[PDB]
């Protein structure tokens, strides 16, 4: 009977990691302070494809992404506390952390606190000891998610994140997807009890992962595990979508609404 009280459902909470956003860093902006973006992506892709930093690689990935080849480096060293450095063409590159810049007493342009104002993660591009660019990285927005809040607004149901992230990151995928509201720093034992306060107000979903949000998918008045896949089962929540589809919530709103069994 859960798919038949879903048309009664007036508000929807998304876990936010891996249900409403890829689950991984990926490269939101590339800033060239006098130097292109192109090179400057290529430049720290070549200097991060030894490392096995989560951020390092997603810097790869992007440069692979563009199609750019990556450039040997030539006496590359590995500075714990700061980042990487090397020699391409006959200057001095770095890539660094935003705690390494601050321990050198370098000036990070005023534009790059927007970034951090975002929660993103940033790395800096030194040339010969100077600021030459930044790279920022999200855990990324599905391309599915703007549509998934739309459709869900449209039919009046009210569109809600939970997330353990912090307040930055939670407040831009908030604005970026046009939520109503969300609740940022949320600890796993703590998600259940954000249930209820909602449903204070609400007939409430819950969207997020089979195993990981059970607590929170069984306080909820429908529990939708997302991203089951074909392989595994998940026996405890109310409604199962094998895909990792955020879309297909309004869906099963929108359909139940049509009919009755």
């Amino acid at each position: 009977q859960a798919f038949e009280r879903a048309k009664d459902l007036q508000a929807v909470i998304f876990d936010k990691t891996g249900t409403l956003t890829e689950g991984r860093f990926g490269v939101t902006d590339i800033v060239g302070f006098n130097h292109s973006e192109d090179e400057l992506l290529q430049i720290a892709a070549s200097l991060e494809a030894r490392s096995e930093h989560p951020i390092a690689a997603a810097i790869v990935e992007e440069a692979e992404k563009r199609g750019f080849g990556l450039t040997e480096v030539e006496e590359f060293r590995a500075i714990p506390g700061k980042g990487v450095e090397g020699i391409v063409n006959g200057r001095r590159y770095m890539v660094v952390s935003p705690g390494y810049i601050r321990e050198l007493g370098i000036k990070t342009d005023e534009s790059v606190e927007k970034l951090k104002q975002q929660g993103k993660t940033v790395v800096f591009i030194l040339k010969n000891g100077e600021v030459s660019g930044v790279i920022a990285l999200a855990d990324r927005i599905r391309p599915e998610s703007r549509e998934a809040i739309s459709k869900l607004k449209a039919i009046g149901i009210k569109c809600m994140m939970l997330t353990g992230d912090n307040r930055f990151v939670a407040k831009w995928v908030a604005e970026e997807l046009g939520l109503d509201d969300y609740f940022a720093e949320v600890l796993p034992h703590e998600k259940a009890e954000k249930v209820k306060e909602v449903q204070q107000k609400y007939v409430t979903a819950m969207v997020g992962d089979g195993v990981n949000d059970a607590p929170a998918l069984a306080q909820a008045d429908v529990g939708i595990a997302i991203g089951a896949g074909t392989d595994v089962a998940v026996e405890t929540a109310d409604i199962v979508l094998v895909r990792n589809d955020p879309r297909d919530v309004a869906a099963i709103v929108e359909l139940s609404r049509k009919t009755y069994s």
